């Protein structure tokens, strides 16, 4: 169907889905000389500590990790949230090679992946009614540069041989999401959208400013992946990342000076 490859890939996703070329389409570049420092911006507040993971999915555009959503267990807030937003899942975009693989990009750089952890908000009762809202998902995107190991990412890597191709789920309960973040929550936002189909136009970006490390090894994990499905042709799950699209009428704030 859509994917990533030369006939499929973000450049053909506008005739299925013709919103690609809409006003509020993501990722896109964070000029950090043109974003405003907004002093009203409040410090993100993230409250972790009760999530339930559940199960980790290969669906053949990434893995997603999945949540349990059906209380405020990990919930985000604050920020330039003006409610409150349930943690479903996160996943990752990334490279054939360290020099790509992000989404968002800052002042033109490409980081070696970028993590999603996809929320929405309660005002709407579940994902599927928030995401036909204007503000109805807060995704906090997190960059990856490879260096040295994230200790809090192992626990994911070590599963993936077990969901390497498409449709193939594991369980994934005890993991704490609080393992993968920066120690600095400063960040950019913006209003924007899904960066896959069907590229629904309902997301407030929150972009860290400070990336996290990985090591080569775990993200060698990654590209082992496959887009297909068991016992077809093997297709390594790689690039699986939209290319940054054009701002038009969008400020992006800074949360810090
Ligand atoms: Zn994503």
């Amino acid at each position: 169907h859509w994917g990533y490859g030369k006939h499929n890939g973000p450049e053909h996703w506008h005739k299925d889905f013709p919103i690609a070329k809409g006003e509020r389409q993501s990722p896109v570049d964070i000029d950090t000389h043109t974003a405003k420092y907004d002093p009203s911006l409040k410090p993100l507040s993230v409250s972790y500590d009760q999530a339930t993971s559940l199960r980790i999915l290969n669906n053949g555009h990434a893995f997603n990790v999945e949540f349990d959503d059906s209380q405020d267990k990990a919930v985000l807030k604050g920020g330039p949230l003006d409610g409150t937003y349930r943690l479903i899942q996160f996943h990752f975009h990334w490279g054939s090679l360290d020099g790509q693989g992000s989404e968002h990009t800052v002042d033109k750089k490409k980081y070696a992946a970028e993590l999603h952890l996809v929320h929405w908000n309660t005002k709407y009762g579940d994902f599927g009614k928030a995401v036909q809202q204007p503000d109805g998902l807060a995704v906090l995107g997190i960059f990856l540069k490879v260096g040295s190991a994230k200790p809090g990412l192992q626990k994911v890597v070590d599963v993936l041989d077990s969901i390497k191709t498409k449709g193939k789920s594991a369980d994934f309960t005890n993991f704490d999401p609080r393992g993968l973040l920066p120690e600095s929550l400063d960040y950019w936002t913006y209003p924007g959208s899904l960066t896959t189909p069907p590229l629904l136009e309902c997301v407030t970006w929150i972009v860290l400013k400070e990336p996290i490390s990985v090591s080569s090894e775990q993200v060698l994990k990654f590209r082992k992946l496959n887009f297909n499905g068991e016992g077809e042709p093997e297709e390594l799950m790689v690039d699986n990342w939209r290319p940054a699209q054009p701002l038009k009428n969008r400020q992006i704030k800074a949360s810090f000076k």
